[PDB]
């Protein structure tokens, strides 16, 4: 099939929680209402089997053929990977005070150039949960490879 | 030492033929010509060997303790790849053309979010040369573990 290395044109979809959350089909985009205005549509190029794409986006593409499309379904550890417990921290409040931050559950803050979601706030002690946003998340994709190119 | 998975906070200053490329201390990247105002400066969180950094940058912070900062020269099997002779591809003038580019020997063009150097553009194909800039490129780092979150 296509093998590591290869400079492939791809169209994907990917659903997360029946809901559509990335597309190349701007056509879907408008009609799923996630239509991003700053976002590169149509295929995209890729070197196939380099991380370039989620691991299991990238399995799939290595035993496709150029103009197969297939569906594939992503588990956790294929996807943005599974949750890890360990990226949940506890921050004391000062911490955010001094970088200009008010921390509210629920709140998505960057904290030294990273992400984290606010879990909740006890006694000057903010938790913190890192772990990417999807990850614990089964997705869904349709993938296409348009074309080769070497 | 360092545990991974650990969450540490680190800055560094990265430099190639002598030369400053990469900074997390915003005045050095102003006096040597390199800010960038979309970076975010200052101590930057990772979590130590789990790749959000150079190969070679997470074995030494996997070596290293809070507080310590070392130099390191980083082979360019550690830092950004070696030379990839499969990443220098022929890509025909049609393409080109349809997106409106001039191909120039020399010049840094973008397809799909991919850069790329223009090498010569001979019998209607140019070829372009895909590998990272610093790939084949020995690189120093200074690097301090600032703090351990945690």
């Amino acid at each position: 099939m296509v093998e590591k290395g290869k400079m492939v044109k791809i169209s994907y979809d990917g659903y997360v929680d029946g809901k559509l959350f990335d597309t190349t089909n701007e056509e879907l985009a408008k009609k799923e209402g996630i239509y991003n205005p700053a976002m590169i549509y149509g295929p995209v190029a890729i070197f196939a089997g380099e991380g370039q794409v989620l691991p299991g986006l990238d399995e799939a593409i290595l035993e496709m053929d150029v103009g197969e499309e297939r569906e594939v379904v992503l588990p956790p550890e294929k996807a943005f990977g599974k949750r890890d417990p360990s990226k949940i921290k506890l921050i004391p409040l000062s911490e955010f005070t001094k970088r200009g931050i008010k921390p509210i559950k629920g709140l998505t803050i960057t904290i030294d150039g990273i992400p984290g979601k606010i879990v909740s706030i006890n006694s000057g002690r903010v938790l913190v949960d890192f772990n990417h946003e999807l990850a614990g998340k089964e997705v869904k994709y349709r993938i296409k490879i348009e074309e080769v190119v070497d």
